[PDB]
């Protein structure tokens, strides 16, 4: 069925975020920086933006409106200029971990501080807070 605390959407996204894990190799830790990231930018879920009009173009859960933020890591269009592939699930991990790979240190760096360090974001304790939950949909995913 679904994934722990994830309805059939966010599980079907999870899916295609852990399946992108294997195949980038990352492990579990990678897995649980991916997953804690969406969990804590989007809950998981697809979302378009007015701001970047080509983004209302491509399905979507719901629409925001943080800068131009896109997709289930709210990727800057600015600096990812691809809508395509920011709103698809399986591309858009691939741009997350090709990112995380690029952090040295990153297979043993607290995976709160790796999340900061990927998105650009301000404080961990947000993405640390989320962790728990990573793991243990990770694990259901089969990492
Ligand atoms: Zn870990
Ligand atoms: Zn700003």
């Amino acid at each position: 069925g679904n994934l722990p605390g994830l309805n059939s959407v966010q599980s079907s996204h999870a899916r295609a975020i852990i399946g992108e894990a294997k195949k980038e190799g990352v492990g579990r830790h990678g897995c649980e920086a991916g997953i804690a990231t969406a969990l804590v930018e989007s809950n998981i879920l697809i979302y378009a933006n007015k701001a970047v009009p080509a983004s209302l173009k491509y399905p979507h859960d719901a629409v925001g409106s943080d800068h131009d933020s896109v997709g289930i890591f709210q990727q800057r269009a600015k600096y990812y200029p691809n809508i395509a592939a920011d709103m698809d699930p399986a591309r858009s991990a691939a741009q997350f971990f090709a990112k995380m790979k690029g952090i040295k240190g990153w297979q043993s760096m607290a995976v709160g501080t790796l999340c900061q360090k990927v998105q650009g974001s301000a404080y961990p304790d947000r993405y640390a807070k989320r962790v728990s939950e990573a793991t243990k949909i990770c694990q259901a995913g089969g990492l």
